């Protein structure tokens, strides 16, 4: 129902558009949408991305320029440095337009009120699930893939039309799908993924190698080797993506299915608990807070864990390791 | 003893007197200490403000330059910007002063070490006890209204004297009171009430309207009627102000006398904990570090608080009858 | 929605009707019923209100006299003395009826069945949310106000038909709207209020006052001047019954609604469990227990409590104080 | 300070006096005040105490008929039935007095609220800490004993005055003394009594008795001939009031002195919080409700707890035993 698959692209025609940045991100959409008729321009600092979008048959300007020219834009550019990037150069050129389009590859800044553009101005989010290599491996497949769409401001009465329109312009529909959800239900996902089942399972890990060789007097050779020094999970990681997460255990023996159910059934309120505590943390904008206060003084946390955490016994043997099987 | 009942006006005749900001209550102050025979002068930037004061017979400078022409002054801004102001304007003019005196309305900055003037310095406070509309409907009846007075730095012996005329020039006294306190015994109290008893009431009202709604099949029309959609509490306030809290209750029933006591005196240590537990954290200075460092990091949370509250069902309930009653 | 907002008024025409008591509530609905066209009458004991009701034009009788010659009736008493009066009194007379009416403003008695009346009766409720003085002052204006409708029992299909024409005669609506509810649902918010919010609110005042005063070296007149001897809280609640309950901070400074709304989610659950525990005490009688039962013995919890209460040393400094500012 | 040895007994002289009961008290009371030359009275109903008074030389009349023809009276009865006369015999002859007096040997029934007489009336209280025959014994001698006063309602500003006239009327000065009290501050002590100290040690006396004979073969005869069947608790008790109850243990051996002292010492909070807990009981007035309604029940707890006690095993060898050594 809330579920989308085509829609129309002529909104978009005849009015001019600007990228932000020219990464992975911008490089992909910029790409695309060109191939499908579009007049499109660049704004960027004069760098490499300068010099490789100006080689790929590019017209290239700066960002306060680029936004001037351009009635639609996207920002594509990291969230930790789209705040001053957007208090210095867009949005005094911004105060002075009339009717004007900004969309987003994420909700963080704008959920939690980093940035608050005017009111004469659509406020939109287009949100792809893909690494940004793989799309254009599939672009070329005349395949799509899944995008989230979301709306903050409405000026005009026809947002979702500029957003179906941009999603149709990228590639992504049809072959794809394409959800409409807000700014906070995408921030609250991709936060929740970096803060729950991904360090879980890091420690997990970690704690399984320091028992077994602090414990029962393993190796740490073999330890690596069972845990994650052979590609074990990536065929669990495709055959879930490919068959299911559940319907992925009938290929391993009976034994492995019993236990895992069991221990999945006995340990499912513990982690419940962590992941309504991390949840409400985020819910409410403490993280950012955190966050931000962080890089304001100097990073010095980050700086200490990167160092635990590569002094560590495992991190050495696992180099030790990597080493004897020509892995780099 | 504490107490203060009317003074003299001398010290501050034939002294030149400049007031900052001139919103809700630099404007009333400055009127009224005009009437009394003193002549004023009026600071600040080009703006609405300033055509207004320039409209009401103020003669108008720039703030540095209204400080050089008076011997003292009113700090009447809000404490979020007086920062600022007083690092970039106001204390390079006062390094090169020899006998000057400042007067806030607040003790928030002061009391905690936002702002440390120097030596050569009076540091006075006098802060009313009233919405600043009012004031004004109280000096045309020729009555007073009462303040708290303190000081933090004292330079010439005169300081409780030059309080005192502040007081009497502005209508406080007589006909009101002035008590003698210290800038933290204020901000310590102007903080108090917003931490402990309006947010337990507010909390008190929302969840009395989920638990009916959500456990005893209550219309949520009846709920808000109930509880603050009537005049009820209004009633209560003014019977308090006027006659007594508890010599109020007399114009009540009976039985809400027994439930009302009965149940004050059953709850009265778990407010008592948390009441301990906030004028600590105020003592020592945290909220302030609180505070500074949320204004420093975008209001993220503020954002996110205010969004939870607007979105919550009770809100939505309300918007919808007060729709129906006229209210706009 | 269930909501109401007018209705007929034919039902009562022809029929008369009988006021018992002649207090606020009785004084104020029988004038305004008697001026839109009903046959009206009074019943009440020779004391001060009988000679006042037969000064405004009422004719008297005795109560027991009332009932015989009304076909409907109004129970507009206490709730602490209806009993015995409808024991002794009405019951009797009533045995010997046909077809009658039965309204109260109050379903204390009813829901927890300290008043069962016959099977031959209509029994309803039809519950203001106003003071009383200010009822007349807005039918003067020609508005209305709201009410809760409720029935009991019914024994002529025409029951909801009879509220709703009592909602219209007494100036309810149009101009103010009439929930339909149940007696239960009333009780129990009348009882929630004076038992949740009011005695956390006063006890809230006292602790504040107390611990600023034992710890902290502040004096009573000021505590007193910050807390509730101005009339900050008024404001409040006029804001709130006019604009809303958190619109109502956007006229404060930012520093409040940030301490206001972080303090107010951190101790929601706390009250939460408390409004819990005493909405389930209501629900299932016992304090109809206890209150019956401190009747019985002589009101000496009541007695040692309204002592406490008055003998308390805030109580003292407000007295000393309110003497100060002329406040008798 | 506090205390008083003698006063003026003139206020007195002329006025008549009438004695409400020939009880223990009043049999003394009024006997002895006959012997200072004061015109006294008697009111009772007509049994066994009505003939020992007329007997005794004093004129008697009904209780109504005795506050007619007095300016003071005594009511000297059980604080368990003095409300019922008091509600339907005193109060109606005493709304239609001028100038009254009424004095109290107990504050129970007037601290509580029990009892609550009119303005026009001095509200007293004299209470005497002896047996009741000790005070004849010692009076016999000259002497005089300790007292209470208080006052609960002052109309002639000389209320103190006959409340030190009363205190040497009845022989208690001049050699024995009087403090100034209140009516709570002697109803919390007389019971404090029955509910802290007393219970803890008949309840110890009873666990050592069932300790000793079911856990270490003990006897029952010589577990009641150490604890209790033996007068050394009165030895201890005289030279208690005598000498001192620390320096009583003087006359002991060093063995006991020890125990009891590190015991003594030892076990001192547990009891306070005991004492702390039943005093706040008392003080808001839960006692007097729990009291007043086992009455309206039919005592049954009373009943069951006389017959559990007078069943135990304790109390049944104690009848052997009592019924060997001759004591009835
Ligand atoms: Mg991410
Ligand atoms: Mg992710
Ligand atoms: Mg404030
Ligand atoms: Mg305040
Ligand atoms: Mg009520
Ligand atoms: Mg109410
Ligand atoms: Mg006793
Ligand atoms: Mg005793």
């Amino acid at each position: 129902d809330k579920t989308v698959l085509d829609a129309n692209l002529d909104p978009l025609k005849g009015k001019t558009i600007g990228v932000i940045g020219y990464g992975n991100q911008g490089r992909v959409q910029a790409t695309i949408m060109r191939e499908n008729g579009l007049n499109v321009i660049v704004g960027n600092v004069k760098d490499k991305y300068y010099e490789l979008a100006k080689k790929e048959g590019f017209e290239v300007y700066e960002i306060d320029e680029a936004v001037r020219r351009s009635d639609v834009a996207l920002l594509l550019i990291p969230d930790e440095v789209m705040k001053e990037v957007y208090e210095k150069k867009i949005a005094p050129v911004l105060q002075g337009k009339k009717e004007f389009v900004l969309d987003f590859a994420s909700g963080y800044n704008v959920a939690f009120g980093l940035i608050r553009p005017p009111k004469s101005v659509d406020t939109i989010m287009v949100a792809p699930r893909m690494v940004g290599e793989g799309i254009m491996d599939l672009h070329k497949q005349g395949k799509g893939y899944p995008v989230l769409l979301g709306v903050k401001q409405d000026a005009s009465g026809k947002a979702w039309d500029y957003a179906k329109a941009i999603a149709k312009g990228i590639g992504a529909i049809p072959g794809g799908i394409a959800v409409i959800s807000s700014f906070e239900e995408e921030a609250l996902l991709d936060l929740m993924s970096e803060h729950t089942w991904v360090p879980i399972l890091f420690g997990a890990i970690k704690a399984c190698y320091d028992i077994a060789v602090k414990e029962y007097g393993v190796s740490p050779e073999a330890a690596l080797l069972e845990f994650y020094a052979s590609g074990e999970l990536a065929e669990i990681a495709r055959l879930i993506a490919e068959e299911g997460i559940f319907n992925q255990m009938v290929h391993h023996s009976t034994t492995s299915q019993y236990g895992t159910l069991t221990r999945m059934f006995k340990y499912y309120d513990v982690v419940r608990r962590i992941v309504e505590n991390e949840a409400k943390y985020i819910w409410d904008g403490s993280f950012a807070k955190e966050w931000s206060l962080e890089q304001q003084a100097g990073y010095p946390v980050f700086y200490r864990l990167w160092e635990l955490a590569t002094q560590s016994e495992m991190a050495k043997a696992e180099k030790e390791l990597y080493k004897l099987l020509g892995r780099k």
